[PDB]
């Protein structure tokens, strides 16, 4: 007979395959199982035989690699896949049972067990490997005794024993948090599933449970939708992808244990959906200022991180009811239909998520509307995300603070983010691939889009730094409106630059004052560094007259525009620079590989073609200052910018503000506290950002102190005149 625990893991089979939900007449199904066929094929075609052999398989021989292990473990649960998926070529195999089986055993003897000590990754001893044998263990518990089962196990406990800890077995343990808490959920539940221990079950619930608070310091979610993880690092769309999808999965099961959570304390997790994800999601695209190293990963770019956010969201949506479940089953369905990119289904990785995918997007009773518009100031972790409905483009602003650390190269991987969060900009437009197709190791790392800085040499090996200022931050008037600054000096002290966006509705204005350089470096403004569609190319203008860019810089000094000009107006980029500038551009290919900024990833070449577009800054004291205007055509921008001739209100070392006379909007930053006079209308008097709005006689106030991290009383800060 059985038990409860293996009605459990029959559930938690489920959804971590779906074999029961196989249908060989389903094309999206049917391409899973041969994918899945392919790989346990390749496997079995190269595990070692005759004479207990150094290694399993030989490209995962080398047990001092930890990832060499869970990659092993991984093959296994793969082959338990399909021994138990009745269409399957190997359903019910001899060959693969027995492989199985024995395959356990040797590992078991010769490289993972209580025996051992961690070597290389703990992240594999820990997480990855148990994980892979927790699985296998369940699809196969028809195969296994459960003498067996706790003896497979047993080093799963030596490794992890405390369920509110990773890195027991170390001499420096650290507290489980976010979306590595998770993980110890699916490391601790299973096993104690398999295990048929209570105490196991029971007190890794309870521990989990802490990811249901909202935090105002240190790794989690926070109120504002802002997620830290590693202590201090803008991180929703990696660990906190691994927290909702690894969670969405739990919880069905966690639900039926003698343990199950509080539907009050689950709550939260609308929160992070609504405040945290979707405004990270645009076309079907997770943003890349969220994902921390995992940008440097060539498995894993923008529209395949998306989809592991989304299944998990539709997961939540199937657990959930009434308006809730319709709420988020519309979100979910009008973001995968957006997606004119990428396939969806090619990251949807077990029956039941493609099921629920096909379901969903064939219902007619649930609505698919295309998104609003939106501004999100996440605030706590230095990232601004703005989307306009109504001409199609997202805005991604990438800064950090004495708070945050600018960028993380960890494990080998991001060896070249070094300036991602240097006042980095993002633009999503009609070209939903730009950011993808090998945008991250082919794009010049010195000339991130946004960024001022010098053009000294920098090292692969550098880890990230916080920036010696708290003033940054973003003052959010409404859904359309914002205004950011930055206190930006540079990774080594030699140049600092006043930097603010003015996100005014359908464009943002990018101002900088104050740049001072002490070295003997040269240093830029990289206006724009846009990847290009050889299908589609741009037609160039400066100042309303073609250009012919080449591979080598071409200058062109008194300019006041440029635009770039598809044949699609949804990709169309316009810059208007308020006093005529010197500005150098050119269009080159530039070529790399994934392994250049990702020790672990392919050596084989990638190119891209990119339009860069950059102004020098010679002296002490100079200055930016242009408007980015997107998703228009030629002549609309002409017009556009004869409209904002007199936009531009300040730009010098102390204020700095940009006025939409069109929406009778100010966006305002001062350094001081002097009284600032504004278009003879009103005054400013405190240091801090502003965002103002005028409706008749009557004036709107958003006002932040990105140092205290606090608004004011009005009249503290403004004055009618």
């Amino acid at each position: 007979v059985k038990d409860t625990y293996t009605d459990r893991l029959d559930d938690w089979n489920g959804i971590i395959a779906g074999n029961q939900y196989y249908d060989s007449k389903n094309d999206q199904m049917a391409k899973l199982n041969q994918e899945l066929e392919g790989k346990v094929a390749d496997s079995l075609s190269s595990i070692s035989s005759q004479a207990d052999r150094i290694y399993l398989w030989e490209k995962f021989s080398n047990y001092k690699t930890s990832a060499n292990l869970t990659a092993t473990y991984r093959k296994l649960e793969e082959m338990a896949k399909q021994v138990t998926n009745p269409s399957s070529r190997y359903y019910q195999d001899e060959t693969v049972v027995r492989t199985v089986r024995d395959s356990m055993e040797w590992m078991h003897k010769h490289v993972y067990n209580s025996e051992k000590s961690i070597v290389g990754n703990w992240a594999d001893y820990e997480i990855g490997t148990p994980r892979a044998i927790n699985n296998t263990l369940s699809l196969m518990k028809e195969y296994f005794s459960d003498e067996e089962i706790k003896k497979y196990t047993d080093v799963i406990e030596k490794f992890v024993p405390d369920p509110e800890h990773f890195r027991k077995t170390t001499d420096n343990p650290v507290k489980a948090l976010g979306g590595n808490l998770v993980d110890m959920g699916r490391v601790k539940v299973i096993a104690g599933l398999l295990r048929k221990d209570d105490q196991e079950i029971s007190s890794t619930i309870r521990s989990i449970e802490q990811v249901f608070k909202l935090v105002d310091q240190g790794e989690g979610f926070y109120q504002d939708g802002s997620y830290i993880d590693h202590t201090n690092v803008a991180y929703t769309g990696a660990y906190g992808n691994v927290l909702i999808d690894g969670l969405s999965q739990l919880l069905p099961v966690i639900q039926k244990t003698k343990n199950p959570i509080d539907k009050d304390k689950m709550q939260t997790m609308y929160h992070w959906i609504d405040k945290s994800f979707a405004p990270l999601l645009v076309n079907g695209e997770l943003m890349d200022m969220s994902r921390g190293r995992s940008i440097s990963r060539a498995n894993s770019e923008g529209h395949v991180a998306a989809v592991e956010v989304l299944r998990g969201i539709h997961r939540i949506a199937d657990m959930s009811e009434g308006e809730t479940k319709q709420r988020l089953q519309s979100l979910v369905k009008t973001i995968v239909q957006s997606d004119s990119y990428y396939d969806v289904f090619k990251n949807l990785k077990t029956y039941k998520d493609i099921s629920l995918m096909q379901s969903l997007l064939s219902d007619a009773g649930v609505a698919s509307v295309p998104r609003t518009s939106y501004l999100s100031a996440f605030n706590k972790m230095d990232k601004t995300a703005m989307y306009n409905a109504e001409k199609g483009f997202g805005f991604g602003l990438s800064l950090f603070s004495s708070r945050t650390l600018n960028y993380e190269h960890m494990n080998k991987e991001n060896k070249r983010g070094w300036y991602t969060s240097d006042g980095m900009f993002y633009l999503y437009n009609g070209d939903l691939s730009h950011y993808s197709d090998g945008y991250w190791p082919t794009v010049n790392p010195y000339k991130m889009p946004g960024t001022t800085e010098t053009d000294a040499k920098r090292a692969d090996s550098d880890t990230g730094k916080v920036l010696p200022s708290a003033f940054v931050g973003t003052s959010k008037l409404d859904d359309a409106n914002a205004t950011a600054t930055m206190d930006f000096t540079n990774w080594n002290q030699t140049l600092t630059a006043h930097k603010s966006w003015f996100m005014l509705k359908d464009k943002i204005a990018f101002l900088g004052s104050n740049i001072q350089n002490t070295s003997t470096d040269t240093a830029a403004t990289t206006i724009d560094q846009r990847k290009l569609e050889s299908s589609n190319p741009y037609k160039v203008y400066v100042n309303d007259k073609e250009a012919s860019l080449t591979e080598q810089e071409k200058d062109y000094p008194e300019t006041q525009s440029v635009f770039l000009e598809s044949s699609d107006s949804k990709k169309n980029i316009g810059y208007f620079f308020f006093k005529k500038s010197s500005i150098s551009m050119s269009k080159a290919l530039q070529k790399g590989a994934w392994k250049d900024i990702n020790e672990g990833q392919s050596d084989k070449e990638v190119e891209n073609e990119f339009l860069t577009i950059s102004q020098a800054h010679k002296q002490n004291g100079d200055s930016y200052g242009y408007m980015l205007i997107p998703n228009v055509d030629r002549a609309t921008f002409n017009q556009m910018i004869k409209e904002l001739e007199s936009s531009l209100i300040e730009n010098n070392e102390t204020l700095q503000s940009v006025y939409d006379a069109k929406q009778g909007v100010w966006g305002i930053v001062k350094y001081d506290d002097s009284v600032s006079t504004i278009s003879n209308q009103f005054q400013v008097l405190k240091r801090g950002v502003y965002t103002i709005r005028k409706e008749g006689d009557e004036y709107k106030i958003a006002y932040y102190n990105p140092e205290t991290q606090e608004s004011a009383p009005d009249q503290e800060v403004f004055k009618k005149l």
